[PDB]
């Protein structure tokens, strides 16, 4: 829509208070006009048809119980679109400005947020496994990096493929919460898993096997559910880039890490040169150790840990 550009206040999922970009025509709309051709939030109002209809407010404060996962949706889209801005120079997730669209209430008791190859969109959960997912910074920038992996490698959501797929949106999803701050740590969506239930998560990369995921190529999920344990095996790269970032020893190989920044750089790299819809993990690992070396030399320490740290997780 189109109107002058404002600035409202709101309360997030946890009840945090934030400044969110408006648009105000008549009603105060979720359209930020700042970042690229615009972030649209919408309602879709326990329905499953999308988007909805782009939020309106009638005094630009956004303090209602129905109005917090909008308010999170929309700011930590815009967290996500500076951080690859200003971090990896991409423009959106296509590289040139596209827009992004959020829905938010999406059916009822709905726990999942996803990416639908157009949009992001975000269910409200039944309170007792979820509370609304927007309300998790790793959660939002993970569905952005679907996003961002479809209109660059192209990645196949299925067998090693799709774990590549969803380990690239676990660790960018972490690298945005690190940006922002505010309790980063190596789990995905602690936030908003499982309220009244501390400490837990809905994955960890520090040690995925905490939930049963595979820390090791040994240990793959090779059967049929979760499109080929797309979900599951992406346990096996979350440590690995785990092993980068912060060093450790695993299976009795001992890495030393290189920072978060580096983890980044390298990956990002991958992602956008080398990385091809059908590459399993064997050529992840070689495109993240031609990163490396891009980046750092064929003898950097950096090549050295990326080597060791996929050594650890038996990735040849
Ligand atoms: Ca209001
Ligand atoms: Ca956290
Ligand atoms: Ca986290
Ligand atoms: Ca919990
Ligand atoms: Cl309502
Ligand atoms: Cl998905
Ligand atoms: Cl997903
Ligand atoms: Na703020
Ligand atoms: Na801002
Ligand atoms: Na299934
Ligand atoms: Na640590
Ligand atoms: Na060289
Ligand atoms: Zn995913």
């Amino acid at each position: 829509i189109t109107g002058t550009s404002t600035v409202g206040v709101g309360r997030g999922v946890l009840g945090d208070q934030k400044n969110i970009n408006t648009t105000y025509s008549t009603y105060y709309y979720l359209q930020d006009n700042t970042r690229g051709n615009g972030i649209f939030t919408y309602d879709a109002k326990y329905r499953t048809t999308l988007p909805g209809s782009l939020w309106a407010d009638a005094d630009n404060q956004f303090f209602a119980s129905y109005d917090a996962p909008a308010v999170d949706a929309h700011y930590y889209a815009g967290v996500t679109y500076d951080y690859y801005k200003n971090v990896h120079n991409r423009l959106s997730y296509d590289g040139n400005n596209a827009a992004i669209r959020s829905s938010v209430h999406y059916s009822q008791g709905y726990n999942n947020a996803f990416w639908n190859g157009s949009q992001m969109v975000y269910g409200d959960g039944d309170g007792q496994t979820f509370i609304p997912l927007s309300g998790g910074i790793d959660v939002v920038a993970h569905e952005l990096t679907h996003a961002v992996t479809d209109y660059t490698a192209g990645l196949i959501y299925q067998n090693e493929s799709g774990a590549i797929n969803e380990a690239i949106s676990d660790i960018f999803g972490t690298l945005v919460e690190f940006y922002a701050n505010k309790n980063p740590d190596w789990e995905i969506g602690e936030d908003v898993y499982t309220p009244g239930i501390s400490g837990d998560s809905l994955r960890s990369m520090s040690d995925p096997a905490k939930y049963g995921d595979p820390d090791h190529y040994s240990k793959r999920y090779t059967g049929t559910q979760d499109n080929g344990g797309v979900h599951i095996n992406s346990g096996i790269i979350n440590k690995a880039a785990y092993l980068i970032s912060q060093g450790g020893t695993h299976y009795g190989v001992s890495v030393v890490g290189i920072g978060r920044d580096k983890l980044g750089k390298i990956f990002y790299r991958a992602l956008t040169q080398y990385l091809t819809p059908t590459s399993n993990f064997s050529q992840l690992r070689a495109a993240a150790v031609q990163s490396a070396t891009d980046l750092y030399g064929s003898t950097s320490q950096e090549v050295a840990s990326v080597k060791q740290a996929f050594d650890a997780v038996g990735v040849k």
